[PDB]
């Protein structure tokens, strides 16, 4: 719609800030400081990996006018054995996984994204984060079921104490179990729009994590 | 009215700047480098001093419950003659006469304030501006009129080239003249609301220059 | 070390979060339902009045090149007797006045402003915050001069539960008797410089609480 | 020299703004009222794609401990044969392109990737971006290779009129032949890095323009 030509502001709206619990990955790391080792997890679209390109990709290829690609198998063996390739990794990620890593947690990865017969998404992620074969663990591929958080149930089988995420069912699934929900920023040059509202459960949201 | 408890927020919100022409005092100074020296302007309040300190006394005093006290000669006697020992020079204003100075410009002050018998506002503004007597002008008292911007004709008749100040009528006022507005900040502690949208004839406006 | 004409800027810092659990009142309120009536205490200065007015005043005409005017009694027995008729109270401090008010709670002001032998500010508070007699409390002088207790040992004494204030001393106060120390925005244009940074020792920060 | 654990802030900060010349797609739109058809220009990357994506696949598949891909031709061709099918169109440039086409304006792009036998990026730029025919160009390839024409020298003989870029050299390719250059703002998940200071010149900077 339109909008004035010179709309203007004001100091009470250029300060203005939204009452959300934000943090440090060293506010958070300080939080831990003594609790042994752990298990922790990450949602991986828009949380560790910034994988747009091949979402994009596969929406142009499958269904450019709707979501369907969303449901193509097809598209999960494209998207889940190499589109990857392109998808850049998020530096708020390193630094929270370098974190876990130094803590000597156990790191899941627990995505909405279809099972495939096969997938590299978990190689991906090993290597583009150095993370040691003893505190990685296979990629949990949840799906996406309208009327069900599929992850909740995986973050109580696997004991996830911390679940980071971008997106509000990240957060509703850590609460589901107790776990301690802490979200992401999505990148607003993200193809998943629109943007989820960051700190909209009262939990804590990582400062600068769009990147 | 009531609002979400936990509202949250997105990258895009945060990152989201108005179209705005912001400019600094040094940005300013250099646009003028090699002019001669010309008459320039400022609005008193809320662009030099925060007065809000006497117009908070005033309107408690003689109209607690309306504007009434802003036409109010008793009032007016008051505001003039001493109640600007609690006005708060503001940094913005500090800088940019400062620079005027320099330059060897005239320093007009144009107020909507009501004229008075008597008034030690011109010396309050020499004393704590460090204004020679050279650059100094006696303020003028160009007074309050609904339907009429009372500042245009004296700009004119000064020959101002630049007019800083915080409301709609201070850039209007030299847009009337084909003069330079250029906008300062309003606090968002002062009395005098709502702040009015900076920037909104596509002026520029002056970073910071709330304080 | 050179500041550019035209520093120009980046999305990272146009986007760039400090790591600050910022709170409204809302959220406070919130996470006190059905607590019972309490005392709580709140700063004076920066914190539910804008006082500079009185100070800058006091200070110009006490101590213009120095800061001894806050040792000088003949100061104190302005600011304390009227020169609060020009402190511009604080739209947070009314509504967190009005939400402790409802509760049913005991308002405290525990001020470090010298004492006098009058005073006027513990009425300008219950007048201008709408206070009512059951839940008012004469201001309270605390300090390190003799016959005194310090702000700590009065928010022991009257079983002060939250304190409210924009200074590192009133969030340690607090804490050193185990209550709950929330932190107020100074406002940029006060003359108690530099500015505090808010939320330094991980405390709550009032959202948009500079005015 | 601590980066400490809980820095806090102040609202000097919250408010601060950097003296940067924003403005909207309507307010340069408004710019060229009655403007008869002309020749305009884009940078390609982070101006109207964000191709990171084949940048950091190409890093990672070419040189992962160096820069040195974008010396190599076989990077080149994969980038610019498809590679950016995975590249994701900015939504300023939607805009841009929609509101220049609408001008009747001709619309071309000039890059500074590295030259190769074929290339699909022209297309993918008039696919994406609903180019029509008469408006279209097929990308000119510029630089300092024996045969290669500058980005000055291309804008000069196309006589480009505005020339959108996020990069310093953008925006003084531009002034170098007096052309207008626009700066549009470098996704902070963009490979690319250190991000440029939009505005480091004093020139208009596009709102919002990351993504
Ligand atoms: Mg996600
Ligand atoms: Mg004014
Ligand atoms: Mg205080
Ligand atoms: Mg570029």
């Amino acid at each position: 719609s339109p909008s004035p030509l010179n709309p203007g502001t004001n100091v009470a709206r250029l300060a203005e800030q939204a009452p959300i619990h934000w943090v440090s990955v060293a506010q958070i790391e300080n939080s831990l400081a003594g609790r042994p080792p752990m298990a922790v997890g990450f949602d991986i679209d828009d949380t560790v990996l910034f994988s747009s390109p091949g979402f994009w990709r596969g929406k142009k290829t499958f269904s450019p006018e709707s979501e369907d690609y969303l449901k193509n198998p097809v598209f999960w063996e494209k998207m889940n054995n190499g589109w990857d390739e392109f998808s850049i990794p998020k530096e708020v990620a390193r630094q929270l996984i370098d974190m876990h890593v130094r803590r000597g947690d156990a790191i899941f990865f627990v995505t909405g994204r279809s099972p495939t017969k096969t997938e590299t998404v978990s190689k991906t992620l090993a290597d583009n984060f150095h993370i040691p074969a003893t505190n990685m663990n296979p990629v949990i591929f949840a799906g996406d079921k309208p009327g069900q958080n599929t992850k909740s149930q995986w973050l109580q089988d696997k004991n996830i104490r911390i679940f980071y995420g971008d997106s509000d069912n990240d957060i509703t699934a850590a609460r589901d179990v107790g776990a301690r929900g802490i979200r992401i920023l999505r990148a607003s040059n993200s193809t998943y729009k629109p943007l989820p509202q960051a700190g909209a459960f009262g939990e804590e949201v990582i400062v600068n994590s769009e990147y």
